[PDB]
């Protein structure tokens, strides 16, 4: 930076101690990464400056010849990457982008079935206090009691009881690989659209170890940041057919003119993720992911599903005596990063939780392989089982910043 | 840029296509406008690998210290600036910024009243194929047929007979001043909030060259970019008795995790607003904006109106028999960029229009005064009355090039 210290002071300062705080700190959350440097270029370029109403080609404005060149980059490496017939890379958000589906198959009041929050569901799947649960009827369907893996079954009872318009796939915290094509045969038995909000396994997606849901889906809604690591914002995938309809509900259906900054850094983001080493990348996410359940269940804790598939774990609190809002405090006095999240079946209300969110996406972009995994593990045990010795905490406290250098 | 032009050539070579683009014609889109150097490096900061979803103090997760600083400098600034008891500085645009107004005031199929499209209201005002005229029930007010004024009494009996919940003021391609009391006055006669959608005008009412719609308004929405000369995104300005319903409808509302390094640019294009010479800047906007338009009339042409008041102005071209569509697509060709614009009671198709909008907030900021808007002017009367000759229009070329160094 050149320009920004010497006008703005104090957002330069904030910005700084934020860019330390990401170094010195363990980032665990499931939806944090550390963007390329090349991407945040892309955010930082004048295409900012530009309104591009409308798609490439098919414009409101003149010109856009050349951040057209931008979305059209963006929009075919995203088919290249997931096997698309069409990309819609507009999408200011995944909220945005769950949105502008919603209001392209449903009407208000419309029954949509989606999984449950308290199992796993996000936000944007039908919560009272969001558009979704409000614009929308949205029954839920959960996970198994025991096995915490989405019981299918219920699924199929859920759709055929409740004969939803929309079926939703998908989840914030679910650690588990999802049958896209055991919902498919499910949709169409009712008669209903299938949507799968790949967000969180995007990255897996692409580098081919989660299975693609896109030959399942009608429609496949993404965030471009979290496991892609890309830029923060949306994005929307599905067959030819749906094309036209998608692009009319992002604009001028719920947005304006799209973020041609943000487009750009979406499309450095794609191009980064065609590469080979992206693909070991994310591999290794996985790795690190097996490797961090495996330790914790070494040092006593309790995971959701008993262990991952992805990128993500859940640790079941209750053994130890533990509230996810407990576990989150403490954990941020050591420095390393989580966030408290509802276990299936939780007594504990949303607010206080009886479980952490752990993601190994972040770490893994700093270096972090399976010999940290156990020490990141180990310092969680030390940690949670050592709540009222500050001794146990200082230690916990060096043995985090020997880690991050 | 140093990472961009190694890792991806394609984006590269796009993006510095772009900035010659900008740099090489004369942006006249209303909606136009260059940002500094610094809100650029805010976008292009770390500050887009943070989730921060809530608000400042009242976070989902931990790590947010420095974040809430830029969020609350952000909107400290916004307060300072507008006067206004409570601010929103997380709308990904000014649609998002509309969405959540209308979504806390109002439920599915209620009546509001706004601005009439082809008299100069915006897309989120009503539109049949946007959500606003979808989600409710809009009626329209119009501009006199003669003046082009806003027609207060029409405003008065529409509200009247509609009874709205709602009334919308405010427009993408109005060129004269909105009287927000008269607007008040009406809406307190049948019993309705008031709505400003200040976008176009942010800057000019930041400076104090506008009337401030914030005394009026229960509810004030803008984008941070046009006038303001900020980054791409929204605000929501509001008393302090909407400030938590306001927050709510935006999280968890309509919107997920906002973009931080988006706000860190708002707090930075707040601050530029906030200092002296921006309110030189601004005037410099109206002052060059009064220039043309009189420089326009004096080549023959007329103007909607008759004239402008702000930073805009639209030009009626039925007497030179031209459509917007033409008008664009030849000045485009000689390196002017303008927007086919609906005039008021327009005989041709929103798709093809009668007139063409211009505004001077972008070339201002280049460093334009009143000598070369007589120029621009000139070039422009050049063009529209000798469409046939490629003499004209060379000479035209030349004369753009030499405005642009
Ligand atoms: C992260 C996420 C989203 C969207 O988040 P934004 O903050 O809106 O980008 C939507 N759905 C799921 C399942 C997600 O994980
Ligand atoms: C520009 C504008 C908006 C919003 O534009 P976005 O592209 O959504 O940022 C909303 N209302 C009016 C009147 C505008 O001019």
């Amino acid at each position: 930076m050149k320009y920004l210290p010497q006008q703005d002071p104090q957002v330069f300062a904030a910005i700084e101690q934020e860019r330390k705080r990401q170094h010195a700190k363990i980032e665990l959350i499931a939806s944090e990464n550390f963007v390329s440097r090349a991407v945040m270029e892309a955010q930082g370029s004048v295409l900012t400056n530009k309104y591009a109403e409308g798609y490439p080609g098919r414009r409101y404005a003149g010109g856009c010849e050349y951040v057209d060149i931008v979305e059209e980059l963006a929009r075919e490496r995203a088919k290249q990457l997931f096997g698309a017939e069409h990309a819609n890379v507009q999408p200011h958000s995944g909220a945005q982008a769950n949105m502008a589906v919603y209001f392209t198959v449903l009407e208000h009041g419309d029954t949509v079935l989606g999984m449950n929050l308290s199992h796993g569901g996000h936000l944007t799947h039908g919560s009272p206090v969001n558009f979704s649960g409000v614009q929308y009827n949205f029954v839920a369907y959960g996970v198994d009691p025991e096995t915490h893996v989405i019981d299918y079954d219920d699924v199929r009872e859920k759709a055929r009881l409740h004969r939803p318009k929309l079926i939703v796939a998908a989840a914030s915290a679910y650690p588990r690989i999802i049958d896209f094509a055991k919902f498919r045969e499910i949709a169409d038995e009712v008669g209903a659209y299938l949507m799968v909000d790949m967000a969180h396994i995007a990255g897996l997606v692409a580098a081919g170890l989660h299975p693609n849901p896109v030959p399942y889906a009608h429609f496949v809604t993404t965030t471009t940041h979290k496991t892609l690591r890309g830029p923060r914002g949306g994005m929307i995938l599905c067959q030819e057919q749906f094309a036209k309809q998608i692009d009319k509900a992002i604009f001028p259906g719920i947005q304006g003119g799209p973020l041609m900054h943000v487009i750009a850094a979406k499309a450095v983001a794609f191009g980064e993720a065609l590469q080979d080493d992206f693909k070991a990348y994310a591999k290794r996410v996985v790795d690190n992911a097996k490797r961090l359940a495996s330790a914790l269940q070494n040092e006593g804790f309790t995971l959701v599903s008993g262990g991952t598939d992805n990128h993500l774990l859940l640790v079941d609190l209750r053994p130890q005596q533990l509230t996810g809002k407990t576990a989150e405090k403490v954990l941020d006095e050591v420095g390393i990063t989580v966030n408290k999240n509802t276990i299936p079946y939780d007594p504990e209300s949303p607010f206080v939780t009886s479980g952490i969110r752990i993601g190994t996406a972040a770490v893994t972009t700093r270096g972090f392989g399976l010999e940290e995994m156990d020490e990141i593990a180990a310092i969680i045990g030390l940690v949670l089982k050592n709540v009222g010795s500050e001794q146990a905490l200082e230690e916990a406290r060096q043995r985090v910043a020997a880690l991050t250098d």
